[PDB]
């Protein structure tokens, strides 16, 4: 019944995560590790982020989310551990994941424990938090950890002692909001009539693009379904479509679909095909919207 | 204690499989998710098709098949929930799986739940089935899907109370056969002493070819191991070799192994190397086989 | 609660893991089944030994490892299971993993089952075993074994019956050293005051290099942490650096940071960047360090 999520860039080619999973069962042997995944760009903490800030909701409660790229393994740093607050609302209309209404979730039912280098940023802005400790207790963390591998001792190991009801406030003293290390966000900017911001994902394996260009963003410059719009990334290539909820109402395959994903953020695809893949387009890119 | 196969072409890059089975042990929080694969080709029901048909022999009587491709996420299809009939025996001779003689398995004791467009065809066809349900219920589905994800909200989610014993006939009406989407499998041809069918499958991460050519449709032509075979693919390439059991008996390393495959397909390969990959073969070429 | 550990070669994209893992549920339910990686290249057993020598002091005590490539399935070989002696230290100083001091093993606490094809000759050669035998009872192998799928029918049924408590005396005759196949691991040279090995592997997806070269090597040529070093891969690309404990001592990012990798082995990297892949190194290349 206690779950731990596990997301690393310790990839899927070799022992790594299963060493920390060995690690888990030993801690806490009827906990389930459930892989978010393990492919993100090595010690891209933005890339990271995205992969874990909308996890909480789809979660049972006491779910612990450890997450990692951890580049300052081996140094004096350590993990921080956080309760989050709300498990949030999300989505392209903003709603309760599960059947019926959905499956609504107490505040404080959440842990992340992470590296103290930015992963969080956004978790912290979706969600808030409650509580937020460095992690150094030799109770869950090793005497003697592996310098090349905090992914596993400063990481894994701590989040199954948590995992295991270890509690919290234990770990090692509390972190004034100005410890937790943050990454600057990009905020979207006006310009005119238009909205400004980046594609900040390719959407694998479909090749769709994810803009950072938000619902909200959207309503207030007068912008819904239905909208006819036109769509800049690159700076260069343009292009036009009404504003729909999926890919399969733009008609014809391959057509152009203009839409929010499943996080509520502007999106571009082609029906049943590739975007992105064709034509070579990049997380990083610009991405100007107008109508 | 419950079972969901989950075969999905989410890929395994981001955190999309995750929600799915965080989803799956808020519904169900006894259960065991079991990955089949998420790497299929997007949108390519026959491949999917050929990764579920012959899960169920292996499987504990049970276990409900989640099974996802969905290029019509947010339109107003539904899918289909189906209780198949045999589990049916496969492989190179026809057996059941498992230590001893085999595991037999009951009739009736497996459920898939997949988009209706295809996906299902050959399961079908090779297990047959005792009922078949469209999904509607609000009690297994979400009142408002999110519309670019029916993969989560209309397979996964409602698999999960399935798998918790949610009565099947109480998701939805009951479907008649032909209001269940088939695709037109392509039928073995004779051609003089010759069959003719097509390269079904390339067979990773080793190379190896697999044919539609069934081991019934090599006896009805007189042909069992130890046959001298003559196998063109691509129109231009006529390997020759006897049919044999497995790959080591063809000799030497890098050798042309004709074989029976896991399936009972006729199969190509070579002796410890790739033989798909050097030639760039794939599925889709043309296959004909003769003595 | 036990526990299979599974490795093998059969991939991530199709349907042949799960076949395994739904005998491995069928044999035992309780089990849990921990991927550790399914990525390996065909039929190198000296990748896969390495894959799968450092788990067991991560495992909880009687986890069965049921490790795989099998390129003589459906021949009359048969596997090998192993009950190992020592868990034995591990890692750049020596330990046992977890919380605290670590988390010390039993003696005979875990059970190897393998293809007898030298899969297991490090295991053996840094554990020690207890006991070995042939699986030949068909009470945990299959009377009549699928001939291409020897990893399902060879060491998935029966790492499940043994998983289960399936007295491993049982699954067949005992065998003698001599009759388990090794493959020769190439020692470590010295010449005048250099050490002479090979990179044994590329540490995906960060493109770290590890050697062959272990820190014993190093003490017994005099050799330690500061110590400003020489290290020239594939006779002709030398690096300097002194030997470090982490990546981040390198300094700036892109720096070369030499250090002892989480097996003790003799490593080399940039910091935060790919050292491996921008110069396409490979498992295979020479190896040579001096002062
Ligand atoms: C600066 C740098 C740095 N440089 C490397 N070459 C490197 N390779 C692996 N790591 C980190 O080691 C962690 C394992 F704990 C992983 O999560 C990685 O982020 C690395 N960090
Ligand atoms: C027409 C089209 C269509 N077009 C796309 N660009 C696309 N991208 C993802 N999907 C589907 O969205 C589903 C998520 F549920 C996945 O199973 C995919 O098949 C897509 N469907
Ligand atoms: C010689 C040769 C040989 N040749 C092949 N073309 C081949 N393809 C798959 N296998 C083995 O089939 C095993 C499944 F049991 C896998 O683990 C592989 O090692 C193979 N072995």
């Amino acid at each position: 019944r206690p779950i731990i999520a596990f997301m690393s860039d310790l990839g899927t080619t070799d022992d790594s995560v299963a060493q920390c999973k060995g690690l888990m069962y030993s801690i806490c042997p009827d906990v389930t590790v459930v892989d978010v995944c393990h492919s993100m760009t090595p010690w891209d903490v933005e890339e990271g982020a995205r992969y874990i800030v909308d996890l909480p909701r789809f979660f049972p409660e006491g779910t612990v989310f450890a997450t990692t790229t951890y580049p300052a393994t081996g140094t004096t740093t350590r993990s921080v551990a956080v309760r989050i607050k709300q498990a949030a609302k999300g989505g392209a209309r903003g709603q309760w994941a599960g059947s019926g209404a959905g499956f609504e979730r107490a505040e404080g039912s959440y842990i992340y424990i992470a590296p103290n280098n930015g992963l969080l940023t956004t978790v912290l802005e979706e969600h808030g938090y409650l509580e937020a400790y460095e992690v150094t207790s030799p109770k869950v963390i090793p005497e003697q950890p592996e310098p090349t591998f905090y992914s596993r001792e400063m990481v894994a190991i701590p989040s199954a002692h948590l995992a295991a009801g270890f509690p919290l406030s234990e770990v090692g003293r509390p972190l004034e909001d100005h410890e937790i290390v943050r990454f600057n966000r990009p905020a979207v900017e006006q310009d005119g009539e238009a909205l400004v911001g980046v594609v900040s994902a390719i959407d694998h394996p479909f090749g769709n693009v994810w803009t950072n260009i938000h619902r909200t963003d959207l309503e207030k410059a007068g912008i819904g379904y239905g909208a006819r719009l036109r769509l800049t990334l690159d700076g260069v290539l343009p292009f036009e479509a009404p504003l729909t909820p999926t890919f399969a109402d733009a008609g014809e395959i391959g057509n152009i679909a203009i839409y929010l994903n499943s996080r509520g953020y502007l999106s571009i695809a082609r029906n049943a095909a590739s975007l992105a893949y064709p034509y070579h387009l990049k997380e990083g890119m610009s991405a100007r919207v107008e109508a």
